[PDB]
């Protein structure tokens, strides 16, 4: 929806400032105006994997995989998080 896609798009904007802790805030933001955005779950991940905060990165980009088996990124950075979890 309107707001969440802004809110979405937020978060973006302060991962690619490496602002992960502000992604964070953001992506949470959007996810529970709509929480059927694959790709914010997935983006979600990859801001907590780069905190190291892998159990987190794993739940979200399972949420991800969920509503979007094919996003081959989510598969692909699920499978580093598991490595570098366990």
């Amino acid at each position: 929806g309107n707001s969440a896609e802004a809110w979405y798009n937020l978060g973006n904007a302060y991962y690619k400032q490496g602002d992960y802790d502000e992604a964070i805030e953001y992506y949470q933001k959007a996810l529970e105006l709509d929480p059927n955005n694959a790709e914010a779950w997935y983006n979600l991940g990859n801001a907590y994997y780069k905190q190291g905060d892998y159990d987190e990165a794993i739940e979200y980009y399972q949420k991800a995989l969920e509503l979007d088996p094919n996003n081959a990124e989510a598969k692909q950075n699920l499978g580093n998080a598991k490595q570098k979890q366990g």
